[PDB]
């Protein structure tokens, strides 16, 4: 009769909570989720959530155990899983870098000698990076804590996943190359997409809408009509500022416009200097241009 | 002089966090909550919160240790506590079902023989269900994990609490009846209500308001005036769409209406096809019709 | 070229999460925060977050390891750290009280004898309180659980941090004085402020804006024009209610005003009695008057 | 052919780790546990089922487990038809009836009609009022009965203590003892009559461990001329064991079973009589 | 001068605490651990590096650790060039191939072309299909292979069990055994040829502990006139030890090494022959 | 009548479980603990109060606890007026003064005026600068002093290590040792003069455990004709114990106290001299 979809959402780690929050904002929040449950209903009667570990999501989606998944690009690439990437989700960004003991000769990938050992949690991506750059080096897979590998003599070099070079400087390591830029993606099974594109695009519009709302707020203010002109030039908004009557002693209007977070501080000072008062910043859940 | 109320809120489990979020949205968020504290102030000077385990809340409220409580209907029924139910809170929904090993003869309650053993966490509800259906069966109370009871030979049948039949299919069990539909309730002591109805109805209005806001968003768009008519028919809203001037090159208006989440996706496509742009979905915390 | 700032934010305890939420609401939410990271980027390219324990934040800020910090006033005072207080953050309020075994002679600080022992987690503040009140009493520093100290014979009196006297009454203790009122503060290094005041005031405006939004919501309603006058007197708002056209059968207008949470319940009943319908309470993230 | 037995063991709480340690000491330790739900042991005929202690009385009576290890309080609360085989001499606790210290009630006889008692053991409590002829309500809590008076849920509580210190902190006074609890080894009656051999083998091991508690083997070197005075000082189970030591003098080695209670005084006595090199060596099991 | 050795020990999982207990029993316990990443032991020449069990085979082969303690399954999965020194007789588990119970597949020979097997050991599995000549896909999971058929990720799973009970719960049937696992003590080849003395010293300690498992010293008092029948009843490692007891009769004390398996029957035999005061005393290490 | 004593024991950290194990080995283990705040022990006259290790020095000096078990570093930091009774030979750690590896400072004498030292032991540090005559600031942190230079909070740190490995990871170099720490048994002076009997009884038990560390009872079977060479090979505490074995030849059993350090060499010696069936049996306590 009517098709259901299952979306694979990380159960633990950094990706998990923001993925739950995004679905919530997309109108597809978790519904009546009992604990000890691997599956959960959502606010949409045709969408369920499967809690899966993040490294398994590429495969679950490739195989069709889940129609859609939310996971990291690094994991998708490492598995080499056969999946369609639908959207970049603009969170969970991290670089898989190649790093060396700061006192090392090696200052760039050109310096890596035949016998060099590299410790990694991502042997697939790392072998591939080495193969593409033609470097002959050995790759040792570790469970974690690659940062310790030079210290204990397992490796000359490491790979590592970071937003800030800080955990690297702390272990006295220097980035000598970036192997991969990673971000969280919404992915899809191909067979699922061809047969269930309505509901899929429905969730995709909801999610895509939340992403376009990022760093966008609705700014409202009361202005005396004599200054309404300078407020136009300051708040162009999406098509133009929305202007409404205010019941007061002066000819006061209320002006609303969607504004980006990059612009709000300079705008506030520019608005106040023109006679704007009662400046409100109201949240926007979804934008569809 | 002036009356204080104490509301019992679950401390752990699935009910806990959403109850805290609901009070927050009702204007009664937790205020300055020190850890290791069994009590907490709220944003309202006359409302305090007592952190109680969910199964104890019916009794705390029945006895008057708490004026009000937020807990599950199953727990209220199981205890048979003497309390007034004020509101259904529309979350934490779950069915207490009667289930059998999938390969069993028993396909419905009619098939249960004299000597049948049923394992449960809810002996009260279960005895009562059996008594009302006239079935002679034995009831064994377990601490948890009733799903394992047939496997280890303790029981022929089990009861279980689920939103999805998934944890049941996983243990190879089939639902042969639904015993009780459960949902989270706001409850009240009777003596508390008669003597403190002002503040109680105040919290009740706040909470009731958050529940009516569920699946309701405020949708805003910019439309060229030539198409303002088709937007009326698409966005009836609560009384009618709110229309405001936009300062642009064309006669553009801005149109706002409260819309239900069931309708937003079809609405978006219907709006875009009519010339609507810059579609915003803004959250609504409380609705009072 | 351009200056970066580092803000010290508590990593564990009651202060932590609300501090993260406040920055989020200020437009400076945590960005791409990898776990096991002591530092994190934020939504602002010039602002980073250092996760620090709350008692260490005064010193980190005094010394310049962090430009700014969010921590409790009690901790700032106890350390006696040299820092500039920028804003009170209006959460995490607690009183450091002096308390005695309820059956004790001591009913006020005047009754404390020469040899009296006071157990505390705040010896600095406590010595200082004693020194200012001229009382000769001994101060014993404990790791925690000062509430047990009279019971085991370590102390006659204790200090304690509470929003509610409940944890004190439970251990059968009575407050005999308040030593210090504590609240969460935004603080700053002096050298950081003189050299990086632009970006600092930018974050300060963002944060200050979120604090002024507390207990303030945007209330919207549909009213028939014949009753628009009584709605003026009920919703003065910031300058005056914003009034917009509604496309319906009657001359209906829509009226919006910023209202304080203290007034919403009485307002709702007053609005309904005048013919107001479809009352919406919409959240406001930031107010800049 | 070969009867196998299942023993229900607590999976969490304070009964768990000591019960597991008890089986280990009895020669039937957890073998290659992948803790879990079912574990193998050193004995081919014995398997452990990890269970919630409150459920163990039921699992045993219904036959899902041949044997169990759980608290007497839980056995009585369930009302489960099980055979108590052995007292395990640990997890002792009294289920007491308690009143607020500022209460007039000092004993069962002071409890007025309609008093409310908060408890985790509603079956035990209702029965206690019916054996004593007291007309009072019973209210069941998940835990923290200590806090019920303070919040106004009950006038009285029951609680489970071995030291009255939790009660003393929360300003509560013991007015009676309802039941004395200790961890028991229990048996399914049908399992016993059909598998007595293997049950008795584990029973003996388990009983041997309990009978070794606080017992030590004391060993010392002494010159031959003082051997007569050691004799009196430590009688042991039957008498002290003697062996020749190879050294310069006529040194002998003397060993005996001694109780912890005796050891300090005994050491002093032995030292004053010329004994040196005194060893205390553990005994896992004793069978008299 | 003085060679020092590093032994990689699992920092979490079920291999961890028993390995640490094993070193303690071998006279090389963790000393003043501030557990950590590197710890001192009772032996000046020995230091522990806490490591993830999956990494230990690599740390050992590459030379970052002279010795390790990790599962055979992990050693084979890594394919690490290490020397297995000793079997440690714990953490036994079979890596089995399993099918849904409602599956037609009962054996390796029933596996149809293109069947999908979910596993945590993709190297072991791929090799198993290549030693048996089976054309099937392999899919690697982080864990919970038991759930893969139910969700439709695979037709078959591998799993690691000592009791088939997890499999029985999730309605799965064992169709073959791929590998039998046990915890091993492993060595770097270069470390052995250069530090054999200290390695063999720890090896002996460790081997002595394993050879003591399930062995006890049984001790009893008996009258001299029955000493002949004890002899037959417990042969011990060579024969029972006898010493004079000081009491009233002609009482002697008799001691022997006995296996746990024997102890119950033996106790009965000894009791029927007049032996009393029977003690079971632990043995930490045995070296024949 | 009957004096009772309270002993403050750490409730968490690395001092906790070994202290509890120490009391158990001393014949005064935790009895029926419902861990808690107050526990009973095997001794009627002894009760345990679980406490934070940092508070134990105060609880003892002020008299809330007669005895305690806590780190020397914490005792000195408090400046608490307590009697140290016994060294407990575990939880050893040095409080070191450390500099960034890329620092010019190699010793105390290199520390320039106004240098900032981050520490968890501000009392110990301030005193160290005043015993050495160094003009430097002290900044107190909750923990993670290792990270203070990297973030720019201090030029120097103090830290508490037994292996310099945490320091080596965070690129820090030890420049001096401020204090050497070990876990102590401490006493209230007033408690000692009034309850010396019971205190000394626990002291002896506790001291007996520490003196047993690394000591074992070695036992072996040998033919009578080789008994002379065993004598030389293991002198024991006074000399080896000998008993007749019942077998076919003239076999005797020989036992002695031996140190862990000796055991490997000794085993080899005994094997070469014809000794077989070598047992290592634990000793809980030794009193010379
Ligand atoms: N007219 C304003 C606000 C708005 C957008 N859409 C609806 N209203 C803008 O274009 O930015
Ligand atoms: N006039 C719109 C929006 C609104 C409701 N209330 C206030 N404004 C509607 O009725 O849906
Ligand atoms: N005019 C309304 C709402 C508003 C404030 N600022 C912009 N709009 C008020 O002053 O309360
Ligand atoms: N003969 C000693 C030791 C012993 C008991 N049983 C066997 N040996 C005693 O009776 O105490
Ligand atoms: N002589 C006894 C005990 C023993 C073994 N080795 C040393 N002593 C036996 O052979 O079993
Ligand atoms: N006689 C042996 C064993 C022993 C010590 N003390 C008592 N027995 C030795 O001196 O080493
Ligand atoms: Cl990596
Ligand atoms: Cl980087
Ligand atoms: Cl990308
Ligand atoms: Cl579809
Ligand atoms: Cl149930
Ligand atoms: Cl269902
Ligand atoms: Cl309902
Ligand atoms: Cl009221
Ligand atoms: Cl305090
Ligand atoms: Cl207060
Ligand atoms: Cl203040
Ligand atoms: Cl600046
Ligand atoms: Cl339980
Ligand atoms: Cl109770
Ligand atoms: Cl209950
Ligand atoms: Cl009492
Ligand atoms: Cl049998
Ligand atoms: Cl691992
Ligand atoms: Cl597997
Ligand atoms: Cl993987
Ligand atoms: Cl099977
Ligand atoms: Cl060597
Ligand atoms: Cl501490
Ligand atoms: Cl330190
Ligand atoms: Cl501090
Ligand atoms: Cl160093
Ligand atoms: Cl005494
Ligand atoms: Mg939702
Ligand atoms: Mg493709
Ligand atoms: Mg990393
Ligand atoms: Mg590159
Ligand atoms: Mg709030
Ligand atoms: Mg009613
Ligand atoms: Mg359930
Ligand atoms: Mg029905
Ligand atoms: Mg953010
Ligand atoms: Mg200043
Ligand atoms: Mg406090
Ligand atoms: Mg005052
Ligand atoms: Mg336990
Ligand atoms: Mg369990
Ligand atoms: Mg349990
Ligand atoms: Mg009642
Ligand atoms: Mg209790
Ligand atoms: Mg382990
Ligand atoms: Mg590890
Ligand atoms: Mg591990
Ligand atoms: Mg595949
Ligand atoms: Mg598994
Ligand atoms: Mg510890
Ligand atoms: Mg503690
Ligand atoms: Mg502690
Ligand atoms: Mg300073
Ligand atoms: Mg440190």
């Amino acid at each position: 009769a009517v098709p259901k979809i299952r979306i694979a959402v990380p159960s633990k780690g950094r990706i998990s909570e923001p993925a739950i929050r995004l679905l919530e904002n997309a109108g597809v929040g978790l519904k009546d989720t009992v604990n000890r449950k691997l599956f959960s209903k959502t606010q949409h009667p045709q969408i369920e959530v499967m809690f899966s570990r993040a490294a398994d999501i590429p495969e679950f989606v490739a195989d069709g155990a889940a129609d859609l998944g939310i996971t990291g690009y690094d994991l998708i690439v490492e598995r080499g899983s056969d999946v369609e990437i639908l959207e970049d989700l603009k969170y969970g960004r991290a670089s898989l870098v190649l790093a060396a003991p700061e006192d090392s000769t090696i200052r760039g990938p050109e310096d890596i000698p035949r016998g060099a050992v590299i410790a990694t949690e991502f042997p697939g991506i790392t072998e591939n990076y080495l193969r593409e750059h033609g470097i002959d080096a050995e790759v040792v897979e570790l469970t974690g804590s690659t940062e310790i590998a030079p210290f204990i003599g397992v490796a000359d070099l490491i790979t590592d996943l970071s937003s800030t070079g800080t955990t690297l400087r702390m272990n006295h390591l220097r980035v000598i190359d970036t192997i991969l830029e990673s971000s969280v993606k919404l992915i899809a099974n191909r067979e699922s997409y061809a047969t269930k594109s309505g509901i899929i695009e429905e969730l995709r519009t909801g999610i895509r809408g939340v992403i376009d709302a990022e760093g966008k707020r609705l700014v409202m203010l009361n202005i005396d009509r004599k200054n309404l002109d300078r407020v136009r030039a300051l708040m162009p908004g999406m098509t133009g500022p929305t202007v409404s009557e205010v019941l007061s002693d002066n000819g006061v209007v209320a002006v609303h416009a969607v504004v980006d977070e990059k612009e709000v501080f300079n705008l506030i000072n520019r608005l106040k200097a023109v006679g704007a008062r009662d400046i409100l910043v109201v949240p926007i859940e979804r934008i569809i241009p």
